[PDB]
DNA sequence: TTGGGCGCTGCT
DNA sequence: AGCAGCGCCCAA
C-alpha cells in the first residue's frame, strides 16, 4: 500500500513532449494510455450513444458531460480500447518504452 | 470551450 | 494491484 502510493514521473519522450506524468501505481494506465493516445492521429474512442469519436477517454468524458448530460459513460477502460495492435504499441513504446518495468 | 491531468477512490 | 471511473484547477 505504500509503494502503491509513491509518485513516479514518467516521461514522455514523444518528440518535443518531454512531459512527465506524476503517476501511482494506485491510479491504473489509463492517464498513461490516453498520452500515448493523444500523440497518435487516430480517433479510436467511439461514443455508445451517438457518431462521436475522439482520441482519449478523457476527450469522451468531456463529451458526455456536454452532449449526454445524464447519462454515464460506460466502457472506456484500457481493457475496452482497441490497444493490441502495431499502432498502438508503437506509438506506447515511442512514448514510455524506457519505463514498462515501472508501469507494467 | 476544450480538455490535460492532478488527485481522488469504489470496486473487482 | 490496479481497473475505470470523477471533480475541478487552470492552460496541460
Ligand atoms: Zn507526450
Ligand atoms: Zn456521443
Amino acid at each position: 500500500k505504500e509503494e502503491m502510493n509513491k509518485v513516479h514521473n514518467i516521461k514522455c519522450h514523444f518528440d518535443n513532449c518531454n512531459r512527465k506524468i506524476h503517476w501511482k501505481i494506485r491510479y491504473g494506465k489509463l492517464r498513461l494510455v490516453d498520452h500515448a493516445l493523444s500523440h497518435q492521429e487516430e480517433k479510436s474512442i467511439d461514443c455508445q450513444k451517438c457518431e462521436y469519436s475522439c482520441q482519449t477517454t478523457r476527450q469522451m468524458r468531456y463529451h458526455y458531460k456536454k452532449i449526454h448530460a445524464n447519462l454515464k459513460m460506460e466502457g472506456f477502460g484500457i481493457l475496452n480500447i482497441p490497444l493490441q495492435n502495431t499502432k498502438f504499441s508503437d506509438v506506447w513504446n515511442k512514448c514510455f518504452g524506457d519505463q514498462l518495468k515501472t508501469i507494467g
